[PDB]
């Protein structure tokens, strides 16, 4: 299994269904190594739930939580860490408003070697419960030999990305990571990392973050042959006032690149209230009124999430991707899993004439080469070489009578799956 792309455990689904997939409990297991330090990147921590996860035998080894958090909401962290010694935490410097930290990631580093783990849940039991959730676990890097002289860096160069991703953070903690990082061999690496950081980009450093780092990879590691763009995510920034302002512009010439119908799949209002959480799985799709009035032209983009394939269909979608399957959808020129959205915020958005990109969002993603397996396309399983699509293709369009989930209006007019309405207030 080259691509170690893994979905989490859906409780509430047939086993068979939950086979080849993860629970943070497994990924934490001492099965995956012996258990030193880590460091846990996210947006949002339930602490207590989190320790929890560990085993017991690691639970009092240091953990770095690496949070964006300000004011109250960072009292509040600080305050359900305060009684876990073992516990620091890294505050992500936000200089631009509506920025997150949005990153998914865990370093773990063991007796054994390091692991990179790069995924899409935030860290609260509910998102690890009946969600679809995405996964990327790296090999077990080995320390790099006390006697010798190497890069330990990978084709796809995931070494230097990384700590390049981490540097710019600018904080000190990560620092101690950057060199635990420097000290393993992470030559194995297959996949590219696809970062995005907060600031304003010139020249040469557009190619560093954002949709533009995916233009990058793309230019130079793929190659060309009406192939179609599909974007997969659970928010939705605002997008301008119609397709050209953003979305068919910037950021689908960059999806396009090689060395065209887009479709983009967001949960409808029926989706989310006949799925395993019912309408509280809304909650995880937040989507507003106020920003979806704004863009009405976006929404005949929209298809239904339907995962048959995975046997999630009732499992609302908190994964984020993206790839460029053949017109026939049989296979596919690449595979992205991202904390990504589908937002400027995450993705960048061009300023002054075209000269700076503008990210406000910390964001973390690997992108799936052919070229790094030494292929020129992978073959789509169609059922969860070949790569695991977690969704079913092709997309299926919003009915006539289909909206996208809107968070905050009220749905009074349906029951869902636990007689319950949803009335948001
Ligand atoms: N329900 C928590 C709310 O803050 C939220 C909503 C969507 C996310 O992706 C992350 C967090
Ligand atoms: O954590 V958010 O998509």
């Amino acid at each position: 299994n080259p691509f170690q792309f893994y979905l989490t455990r859906v409780s509430g689904v047939k086993p068979k269904y939950n086979s080849g997939a993860l629970h943070i409990k497994d990924i934490l297991s001492p099965l995956f190594g012996t258990l030193v330090s880590s460091a846990q990147f996210n947006y949002c921590f339930d602490v207590d739930w989190l320790v929890k996860q560990y085993p017991p035998e690691f639970r009092k080894k240091p953990i770095l939580l690496v949070h964006g958090d300000k004011r109250e909401a960072k009292a509040h962290l600080h305050a359900q860490a305060k009684p876990y010694e073992n516990i620091s935490l890294c505050q992500a410097k936000l200089d631009i408003a509506f920025g997150t930290h949005h990153t998914k990631m865990m370093l773990l580093l063991y007796e054994e070697g390091l692991r990179v783990v790069i995924h899409t849940s935030n860290l609260i039991h509910a998102d690890w419960h009946q969600k679809t959730q995405g996964i990327w676990l790296s090999p077990l890097y080995p320390r790099i030999a006390d006697g010798t002289h190497k890069s330990g860096e990978s084709p796809t160069h995931f070494k230097a990305n990384l700590i390049s991703y981490l540097t710019a953070y600018n904080a000190p903690s990560l620092k101690e990571w950057i060199d635990v990082i420097h000290k393993h061999d992470l030559s194995e690496t297959n996949v590219y990392l696809i970062g995005s950081t907060p600031g304003r980009f010139q020249g040469s450093q557009k190619d560093n973050w954002g949709h533009f780092r995916l233009k990058k990879l793309l230019k130079d590691h793929a190659s060309s042959m009406s192939w179609p763009v599909v974007g997969q995510f659970s928010s939705v920034g605002s997008l301008g006032a119609d397709e050209s302002k953003w979305l068919c512009s910037e950021f689908k010439e960059s999806m396009l690149t090689l060395g065209v119908p887009l479709y983009l799949i967001y949960p409808s209002v029926e989706n989310v209230r006949t799925s395993l959480e019912g309408y509280p799985a809304g909650g995880s799709l937040p989507y507003s009124i106020q920003t979806a009035e704004k863009q009405n032209w976006l929404h005949s983009y929209f298809h239904k999430w339907s995962a048959e394939t995975s046997g999630r269909s009732n499992a609302m979608p908190h994964i984020k991707t993206y790839m460029r399957p053949s017109p026939d959808f049989s296979k596919i020129a690449w595979f992205l899993v991202t904390s990504a959205n589908l937002s400027k915020a995450a993705w960048g958005a061009l300023e002054k004439n075209g000269t700076q990109l503008m990210i406000r969002s910390y964001e973390l993603g690997v992108l799936f080469l052919p070229s790094a397996l030494g292929l020129d396309s992978f073959k789509v399983k169609q059922k969860f070489a070949t790569f695991p699509v977690p969704y079913d293709l092709p997309p299926e369009l919003y009915g006539s009578k289909d909206r996208p989930w809107i968070w905050n209006i009220p749905y009074v007019k349906a029951p869902d799956t636990h007689g319950n309405m949803w009335v948001p207030s």
